[PDB]
């Protein structure tokens, strides 16, 4: 199987490179502006297959993506000292105005992972330019957001963050929703889990919790630039869940025709993963103060997509 | 890291060959009173190991635990022509009065897992011959049978097993818990979640799943004359957990000072599983209905190993 | 994608276990007369699941396996007592003369893995059936001799199985040829190594190691009965390999047009695995010795495969 | 277990990404002097984990780094614009003086694992530092150019890089020796199974691979500015190793009594890898050519540790 990856910078490469250790395809095709840079990226990355797995990877054009049972969409403009969120958000779209139909043209049969920021905005515009079922065309969203909530919890629990049923909602952002009200471990509610282990969670500790989610990335952005490790993991474990058809449930990003009364708008939902992108989406148990954040949220994402003409 | 496992049939033995596959220790004692059975057993895992991991993998004596960080004992007695089984459950409990002391006096810091049948009052009789404390013996409990309910389920509502959080509590027997009240995927009830999913859950498709997890080793003794591959993987997914301090949370059976009345009696909740055993008890939400089921089985528990003077 | 096997016997559902702990493959469906049996250890194999990966086992018939990019044949040997050789071996021949035609009618672009022993004939046996290339149909060959080889060196050497490059050819039984001419580790011929490594292995020490070569099967057997844990693994590695189209080299039986001088001999020489199944056939160096007992080893395949007619 | 990395830029912190990745050990310390950057790739990496296994990843001080079994030492200055290699030299050499000490302190019984380059010279300052046993200063060495070479190989005849047993010997740079005179595959000899796979390996392809090897570094920096990933997926196979007490081969840098007559220098040869770091150095058979190139980057380290005072 091949996977293409479009847009060869640290969230591309990185990626590139689970997706090498972990061996989930026999075949990784990288494509970027800068041909040197993806070559670059491509070799380093082969070089770490005779420790791992046999991958061919390989730095390519459009064309070179032909075959592949996934795409990811990773490719950005680079940012500036003086530049809005808003004209970031314009020239993205630009560049998924001409990434979009030259991937389909080589690839029709692939599913799109969209990693590029603002990523529900993004996969708003993936979504209506390819003309594909909606399921087609899949958002990284809230994965990572989750994945931080669960390690978060996991760290102030001491356990390990897979046995934390916590999920984050909505927009992958600001405006995002830390499902407090259904979070579980061992079938028993979160704060009362956490008191049994004699670790509860005070409001002070929740409030903490929900800052370091909230601002994972800024932190992070802060200490070394940019961050990409953990997205290329969450990138590299829903490729593999749609390569395997593993039909496993997961918080991404996808269109949504009505969510808490708001239409025709992208943001994360758990959602089942599977060879043909999402297959079913579900809508959890929420509290009325999160179902009032995830109306927020989608308001402004709606806004955000309708103002861009998606 | 050593792992030991004192009884070579085929659960113990199956338990060594998924261990050898996973690569979990990079050595596996095997100890057997039939010298030449272990010895098979050993080689034949052995052979397995140039496709898997490096594993040293060996028969020997009770010596030969010596370091082991887990010890399994999967030994038990073959039944005999025209015996009963409270016949059997007190001449397994001559082989672990032989067995444990032996065990702890060559790796004296192992964590004991019990997998021998009836495997909660087998544990409860190791927690009482080790004099070691109660994390430090754990029993496979209802690990097998939380894993048939989810696979069931799986099945039927075409997810994979790891997406459907529902537990399977008290005795590895008959009188076992099914926690359908609390059962959740994606942080939705069960049957909500089968609803949105197109594949709902009928009172009829419930008592067809309730009754495979219950009648699953019957129906595989009839077709196989035993089961091993199932528990022979959940041992092997302990001694990970164990060897790897993972602090995961499993439903296994351990001595338990009060629950739902019953005072000192091993079974299965959910658990903390780490270096040190058994780490952490919860009590999942449960609704009248399971409650009491869980209190019969505690007391059935109880009252059986009173009657062997454990 | 989808795994077929045929013969749930020890030897067919270890190798079931494998792939399912492995996650090779998203489904494998076991086939065999005894249908409750292949339920049986279907069922026990799908319980093991959850603590692995998701993957869809049961049992089904040849329509069932619709789909499989390998099957693995590994049914037949059903000898009587006072049965002789050759009788037993067209028996199974018979059964092969069934179970081919039905297997390649579900799944004509499946690879087909042959076990059934004696592998070797067996293998030549469903290639003159099969009507497909020459490198679609490979058996097990001396896959697990190999292992042993390097198993027992590794053991006298203290180093892991996999730095022990070294081989076994020919036929899959007592012709069978331990190159030891051109064995090496570090790039280094192996007794020069072993004796760098202070472990010189002395003509007494291979004389025992191939000897246990040998005789691995038979000491195996006298412990308990049978071996399938070291096959079951073999087995299971060679399927991953053509699953992922690897590439990777194997010694492996498939239909040989010219070996030392015979002509259309079914025997294992190192061969590269991918997707087609065998791709490339080469011949490791070898010392005067080994070439002759390689030919004569190829000559008894030989004249054993003509007397059964293929 | 717990590993240590000190030094937190590109090479330290995908090493920690390949380790959390694989799930080598429970826990990951990252120490940088500054401060801010080991704790924001520490978060980034800890956020990977739901993804793949438990591991607690954090940033930490020298102190923190107690009970580690291995300690990868990636630390090293930011080159000044105009600064040569020999004076960057310099200052990385009393970077090393500093942390040693440090590192041995909090983890006396810790195996050293070599990055920071010029590794070769790097190591034996390490090691003249160190006061340990030889083999518990290792240094990553040609593992990185070996596994190029395999890479390169293994694309041109299109086949596994691990089944390519081909190395790279003696200085991790300029002057390596790519030892084409015993490398094999299948046992054949590297140009015979090139004829036979219809692939032969010409004198321009040859040359091609040889530059392709010993310029891979020079042409991966031009299009990233530094490589990364390769070297940090070699190093956190050599910590498994380690951790694992495997006990595999690998062409590793360590110290070195004599080496074609130059003494008491760090270059690297075939070495088994297990819990004590290097326990055993052998020489793979070399061609005239080779033995003189050898002794060429023998005399070119010497020299070069000669001239730091080490
Ligand atoms: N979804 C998440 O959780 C998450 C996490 C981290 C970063 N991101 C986002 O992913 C994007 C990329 O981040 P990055 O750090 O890798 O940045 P870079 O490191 O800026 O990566 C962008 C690359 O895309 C390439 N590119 C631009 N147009 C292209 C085109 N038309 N065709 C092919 N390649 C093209 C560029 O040349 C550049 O190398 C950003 O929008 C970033 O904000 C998302
Ligand atoms: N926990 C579960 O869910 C589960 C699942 C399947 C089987 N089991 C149980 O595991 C046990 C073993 O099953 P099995 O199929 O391997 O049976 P066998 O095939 O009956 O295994 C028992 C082995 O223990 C050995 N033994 C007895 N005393 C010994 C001693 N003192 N020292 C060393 N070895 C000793 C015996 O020689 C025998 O080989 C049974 O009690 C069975 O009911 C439990
Ligand atoms: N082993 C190999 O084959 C190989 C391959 C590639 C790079 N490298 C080498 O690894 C080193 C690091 O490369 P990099 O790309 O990560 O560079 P960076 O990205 O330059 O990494 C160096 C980091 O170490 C930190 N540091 C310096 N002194 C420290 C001290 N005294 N204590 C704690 N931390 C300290 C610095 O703050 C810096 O962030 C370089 O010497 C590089 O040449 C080796
Ligand atoms: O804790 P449980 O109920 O045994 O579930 C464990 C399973 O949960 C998971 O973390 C998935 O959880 P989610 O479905 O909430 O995302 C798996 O990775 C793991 O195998
Ligand atoms: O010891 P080397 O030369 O680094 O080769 C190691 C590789 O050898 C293998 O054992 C394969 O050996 P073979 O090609 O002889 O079968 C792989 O499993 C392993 O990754």
């Amino acid at each position: 199987m091949k996977v293409g990856i479009v847009g060869s910078g640290m969230v591309g490469s990185a990626t590139a490179y689970a997706l090498a250790l972990l061996g989930v395809a026999r075949e990784v095709v990288l494509v970027d502006l800068d041909r040197k840079l993806a070559q670059a990226h491509a070799e380093d990355i082969l070089h770490a297959t005779p420790f791992a797995h046999p991958v061919w990877v390989r730095a390519g054009s459009y064309g070179d993506l032909e075959g592949a049972r996934a795409v990811v969409l990773a490719a950005g403009v680079a940012q500036r000292p003086g530049e809005t969120r808003l004209q970031l958000l314009d020239r993205n779209a630009q560049v998924f105005a001409q990434v979009v139909p030259r991937v389909l043209e080589a690839a029709p049969e692939a599913v799109l992972l969209v990693a590029t920021n603002p990523v529900d905005v993004m996969t708003q515009v993936a979504y209506r330019l390819s003309a594909l079922p909606p399921g087609r065309v899949v958002g990284s969203g809230t994965i990572l957001d989750t994945a931080r909530f669960r390690a978060l919890l996991a760290e102030h629990l001491r356990v390990a963050p897979q046995s934390v049923h916590a999920y984050v909602l909505g927009e992958h952002g600001d405006s995002e929703v830390l499902v407090w009200s259904s979070a579980q471990v061992g079938g028993v509610p979160l704060l009362e889990f956490a008191e049994a282990r004699g670790r509860a969670l005070s409001p002070e500790d929740r409030a903490r919790i929900d800052e370091g989610v909230r601002r994972a990335a800024y932190r992070i952005i802060e200490g070394k630039g940019a961050t990409y490790y953990g997205i290329g993991a969450g990138l590299a474990r829903l490729v593999r869940a749609i390569l395997t058809d593993e039909k496993g449930v997961y918080t991404v990003s996808a269109f949504t025709p009505e969510v808490e009364g708001v239409l025709e708008v992208s943001l994360s939902l758990p959602r089942i993963l599977g060879a043909g992108g999402v297959e079913g989406t579900v809508y959890p148990s929420l509290s009325p103060e999160e179902r009032e954040a995830l109306r927020r949220s989608a308001e402004i994402l709606k806004e955000a997509a309708f103002a861009l003409g998606f």
